[PDB]
C-alpha cells in the first residue's frame, strides 16, 4: 500500500522554498502539517526532505538502526561558526564520538552536584533584581531569563562571568548570536544566496562571528592563566582522554565546543523557563500547585542540590511547556539504507527528513482531546507515554547532552521564583512567539508581588 | 589703607568674560588666584564680583551680621529647574526657612541611624560587582560612585530604587543632569545668550529638565500608592510641619525639594569618593594606613553604624580629599550693608563676592607650606584646624544641610572597600579634572583584586 504524500503549494522553479520566507517559518510548517497531514513532501532548487508530524511515523524514524542524525539546512549555517563541535557534526566525523565521550562525564550527576552552587549564585542574582523592582514596574521575562541562562552556562561552564544582570542591554555576545541566527534562519529561504545583494549580510555575518570569537579567546586565555583549580565544562574539554582514540580534544575542536555550549547550553534553556511563566500565569491553578511544592520543599534560604531533585512537580510543568513549545523545534535525519516508513512510504538510503517536534506533540492520538492545555499530570507516568511521543530533546545517541543541566537549572530557577514572588499577567498578554531558529516568546510581561522571604 | 583690587587680563567690551570660555572654568580662576593673590575683581558685561582666596579675607565673608548667601549665575541657571529648592533660594524667600525647619530633622542622628541599612544595601551592591568582575577588567570609578552615590539618596531619600548598579549605561536621570549642568556651566560664558547657535541648546536643557521631573513623578506617585509606611526625607516633605508658619511644603516647593536632593544628596559625594580613592592609590603610605583600619575595624560581614563611626582615619581620608578638591567648589555672597573687607576693601549694600574652596585649602598661611601633599594626618586632631579655614561644605545656616549624611556614606563605602579589595592605578592615572559646576575626575580606572573576604 504505497501512498503520494502531499506537498504544499510551489513556485515555479523555487519549488517550495518560498514558503519559508517569513519570521516565523516553523509555525508557518505547523499550518501546513495542520493541512496536509502526518507527513508532507518539502522541495527547494536541489533538495527534497519529508516533514514528520504523528508519532506514528516519527517512532520509526527514532530507530537508530536505519536513521541516523543529518544536518538540516539550518545546521549546515550554523555549523560556519559552530565547525564540528556536537551539535553540528556528524555522527561518522572523528571528533563526534571523541568529544562525546570526552564531555559526556561534564552531566554525570557528580557534575551535577558541581554546578548547583553557581547555579544558585545567577539564580540569587535573579530573586534579588526582582526584589528591587519598584511599585508597578514589570518584568520583561525572555530578557531575563536570558540573562540567566546565559550567565549560568558562562559560569558553571567556564568559570566566567557575563555579569548581564549588570547590563540593561544584552550582553556583546548575545547581540551577535542573534544576529548570526538571524542570518542563519533567512539565508534558509534565499534562492540565490551568492547575489551580491547579501554582501553586507556576509559581512555582518562574519563580523558576528569574530565577536562570538573573541569571547571564546577570552574565557580560553583566562582558564590557562588562571591560578584557581577549576573542574569544570572547560577542564574536561582542556584535559579530557576518549577512552577510545586516547586523544584528547585539540584546540580547534575546543574552541568549536565552547561556541557550542555557550549557545546551545543557554538559549533554548531561556525559551523554557519564558515559556513555562507564561503557561502558569495562564494557568493559576498550576502555579498554585507548583508553588506549594516550592514552599514545602525550599525550607532553607539557598536551594540544595538534593532539595531541587525533589521540585518533581515543577519538574512536569517543565516538561508540559516542553511539549507545547519545544524550544529546539525541529531535528533532521537521514536514511541509513533502503527502508519503507509505515508501510505506506518507501525511502532509498540517504532520503531525509524533519521531525516536526511541535506537531508531533499535539498527536491526538497520543495525548488526547485535551492536547492544547497545559496539564503537567500527563507526565507523572512515564510508562504510559508510548515511545517516542516526546522528544524535545532529539533522539538516541545524538539526543541532547545537556538535557539535565538544563533540567536542574531550570527547576531550581522556577522553584525559586515560585517560593519568592507571586506573579500577575497584568497586561493579560497575548502569547508572540519569535523564531531564531530556537523558539521564544517575545514581548512577555508580568508583575511579581515578593513574598518578602530572606535569601 | 585703601588698596585696588588686581584684576585679570581683559578683552576689550567682554572685560573678564572670555576667561570663562573653557571647559574647566574653576581651574582657570585657581590660577588666576594663584597668579594675582587674596582677592581679584573680575568683571563681564553688567556684572562685577570679587573671588577670594585667603582665609583672612574669607573669614570675615563668612560673618553673616556682614554677608549673606548670594546666588551666583550658575545657582541662578541651576534655579531653571531646582526653583526655590534649599539650595537655590534665597535667605528671604519665605519657602528658605520653612523649607530648612521642616527638613533639618531628617538629618538627625537618629535619622542618620535609620538611613544606615539602607546605605549598607546599595554599598553591599558595589562590593558585589567588584567581586563579579573577570581577570583582569577595570573599574571605571567616578562611573560607579555615581551609581552608589544617585541610588543610595534614591533609596534612603525617597524609597526607590534606580537600580545602577542593574545598567551597564548611565542612569537616564544623570545624563539628562549632567548635561544640564553643563549647560548650565556653559552658558556661563556666553556674551549672546540669544545667538541662534544656542537654540539647540535651550531645547535639550528643556528636554532634559523634563526627564529629571518625570523621574519625580514617578517618586511621587510610587509613595503616594505606597501600602507600606516609610518615614524617611520624602515622609517629612509630605508631612512635616514648619513650626514658625506652621504650614507644610506645598506640592510645587516639594517637587523642587526632591529635584534638589537628588541632584545634591549625590553628585559631589560621588566626586568626594572618586577624588579619594585617586589620592589613596597616587599615596600608598596612606592607603595602607586606611586599609588597615578598614581592615580593623570593620570585622563583620555586614558593616554597623557604630563601626562606620569608629572609621576615624578613613574620616580624615575624606575631610584631605575635601581639602584638595572641594567638589562643590565656590559659593557666593552679598554685603548686606556697605562695609570694609579686611580693612582695605570697601564694599557697598549688594556687592558680590565669590569665595574660591580649591584656594581657601590652600592657604599656606594656615595649613603650611606642605598644602599640594596629601596628608590626612592633618586633620589628627579637628581642633588644631582654625575657624573658617576648612569650609567644602560652604557657611552658616546656609551650609549644606546633608553633610553628616555624605561623610557616613563616603566613610561607609570607602570603608568596604578598602576592606574587600586592593587597587591598582594599572594605568598610571593623570589626574583629569571634568568641570560640571561641580568637580570629579574623568577618565579614572583602576584594579580591585579582592581580598576574598566574603560578604
Ligand atoms: C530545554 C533546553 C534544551 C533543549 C530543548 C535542547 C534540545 C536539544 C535537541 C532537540 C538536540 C538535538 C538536535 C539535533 O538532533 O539536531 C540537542 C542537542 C544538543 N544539546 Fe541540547 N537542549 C537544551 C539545553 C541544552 C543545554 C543546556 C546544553 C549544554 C549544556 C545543550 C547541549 C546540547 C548539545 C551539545 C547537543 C548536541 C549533542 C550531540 O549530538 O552530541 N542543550 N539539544
Ligand atoms: C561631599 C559632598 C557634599 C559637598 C562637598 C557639599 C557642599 C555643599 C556646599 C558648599 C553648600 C553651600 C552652597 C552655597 O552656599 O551656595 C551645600 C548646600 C547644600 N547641600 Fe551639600 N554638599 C555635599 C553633600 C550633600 C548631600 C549628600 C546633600 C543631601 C543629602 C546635600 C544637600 C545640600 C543642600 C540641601 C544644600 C542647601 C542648604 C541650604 O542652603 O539650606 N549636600 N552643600
Ligand atoms: C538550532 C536548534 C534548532 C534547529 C531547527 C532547524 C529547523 N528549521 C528552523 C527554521 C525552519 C526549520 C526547518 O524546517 N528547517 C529546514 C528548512 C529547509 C527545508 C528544506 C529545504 C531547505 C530548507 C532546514 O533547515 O533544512
Ligand atoms: C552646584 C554647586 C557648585 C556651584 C559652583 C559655582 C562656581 N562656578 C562654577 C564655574 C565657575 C564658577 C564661578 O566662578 N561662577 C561664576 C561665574 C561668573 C562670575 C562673574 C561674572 C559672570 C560669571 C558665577 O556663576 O557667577
Ligand atoms: C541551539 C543550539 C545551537 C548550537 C550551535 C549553534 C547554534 C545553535
Ligand atoms: C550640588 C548641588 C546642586 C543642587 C541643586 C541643583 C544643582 C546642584
Amino acid at each position: 500500500t504505497i501512498k503520494e504524500m502531499p506537498q504544499p503549494k510551489t513556485f515555479g522553479e523555487l519549488k517550495n522554498l518560498p514558503l519559508l520566507n517569513t519570521d516565523k517559518p516553523v509555525q508557518a510548517l505547523m499550518k501546513i502539517a495542520d493541512e496536509l497531514g502526518e507527513i508532507f513532501k518539502f522541495e527547494a532548487p536541489g533538495r527534497v526532505t519529508r516533514y514528520l508530524s504523528s508519532q506514528r511515523l516519527i517512532k520509526e524514524a527514532c530507530d537508530e538502526s536505519r536513521f541516523d542524525k543529518n544536518l538540516s539546512q539550518a545546521l549546515k549555517f550554523v555549523r560556519d561558526f559552530a565547525g564540528d563541535g556536537l551539535f553540528t557534526s556528524w555522527t561518522h566525523e572523528k571528533n563526534w564520538k571523541k568529544a562525546h565521550n570526552i564531555l559526556l562525564p561534564s552531566f554525570s550527576q557528580q557534575a551535577m552536584k558541581g554546578y548547583h552552587a553557581m547555579m544558585v549564585d545567577i539564580a540569587v542574582q535573579l530573586v534579588q533584581k526582582w526584589e528591587r523592582l519598584n511599585a508597578d514596574e514589570h518584568i520583561e521575562v525572555p530578557e531575563d531569563m536570558t540573562r540567566l541562562t546565559l550567565d549560568t552556562i558562562g559560569l558553571c561552564g567556564f568559570n566566567y562571568r557575563f555579569n548581564s544582570f549588570y547590563r540593561d542591554q544584552p550582553h556583546p555576545f548575545i547581540t551577535s548570536m542573534v544576529r548570526a541566527l538571524d542570518e542563519a534562519m533567512n539565508k534558509l529561504q534565499r534562492a540565490n544566496p551568492d547575489d551580491p545583494a547579501y554582501d553586507e549580510n556576509k559581512r555582518q555575518f562574519q563580523e558576528d562571528i569574530k565577536v562570538m570569537n573573541d569571547l571564546v579567546d577570552k574565557i580560553i586565555a583566562d582558564r590557562k592563566a588562571s591560578g584557581e583549580q577549576s573542574d569544570d565544562l572547560l577542564t574536561h574539554m582542556l584535559n579530557g582522554k576518549d577512552p577510545e582514540t586516547g586523544e584528547p580534544l585539540d584546540d580547534e575542536n575546543i574552541r568549536y565546543q565552547i561556541i557550542t555550549f555557550l549557545i546551545a547550553g543557554h538559549e533554548t534553556t531561556s525559551g523554557l523557563l519564558s515559556f513555562a511563566l507564561y503557561f502558569l500565569v495562564k494557568n493559576p491553578h498550576v502555579l498554585q500547585k507548583a508553588a506549594e511544592e516550592a514552599a514545602r520543599v525550599l525550607v532553607d534560604p539557598v536551594p540544595s542540590y538534593k532539595q531541587v531533585k525533589q521540585l518533581k512537580y515543577v519538574g512536569m510543568v517543565l516538561n508540559e511547556a516542553l511539549r507545547l513549545w519545544p524550544t529546539a523545534p525541529a531535528f533532521s535525519l537521514y536514511a541509513k539504507e533502503d527502508t519503507v516508513l509505515g508501510g505506506e512510504y518507501p525511502l532509498e538510503k540517504g532520503d531525509e527528513l524533519m521531525v516536526l517536534i511541535p506537531q508531533l506533540h499535539r498527536d491526538k492520538t497520543i495525548w488526547g482531546d485535551d492536547v492544547e492545555e497545559f496539564r503537567p499530570e500527563r507526565f507523572e507516568n512515564p510508562s504510559a507515554i508510548p515511545q517516542h511521543a516526546f522528544k524535545p530533546h532529539g533522539n538516541g545517541q545524538r539526543a541532547c547532552i545537556g538535557q539535565q543541566f538544563a533540567l536542574h537549572e531550570a527547576t531550581l530557577v522556577l522553584g525559586m521564583m515560585l517560593k519568592h514572588f507571586d506573579f500577575e499577567d497584568h497586561t493579560n498578554y497575548e502569547l508572540d512567539i519569535k523564531e531564531t531558529l530556537t523558539l521564544k516568546p517575545e514581548g512577555f510581561v508580568v508583575k511579581a508581588k515578593s513574598k518578602k522571604i530572606p535569601l
